[PDB]
């Protein structure tokens, strides 16, 4: 029952996150290694966003870089052990 798309980029963030100090991935990195369209990740990253799981950066031209906050982090490295 559960919205794959939302798992899919939890763990795609998750991936991008393993090496400490890495660059956040831009968002169409994230939306090809998740197999998502621009538009679903966006509806994706909102959604974790809103629930402070995910940190989304853009600047005025609306591109820019997604990862996992600190709590985010830590819940997906439980979740997907």
């Amino acid at each position: 029952g559960i919205d794959p798309a939302i798992v899919e980029v939890l763990l795609v963030l998750r991936e991008a996150g393993i090496e400490n100090g890495a660059t956040p991935w831009s968002l169409p990195k994230i939306a090809k290694r998740a197999q998502l369209p621009m538009s679903v990740l966006r509806r994706v990253l909102t959604q974790l966003q809103a629930a402070g799981l995910a940190d989304v950066s853009v600047e005025a031209d609306g591109r820019g870089h997604a990862s996992l906050t600190q709590e985010g982090a830590a819940l997906a490295a439980q979740l997907f052990p």
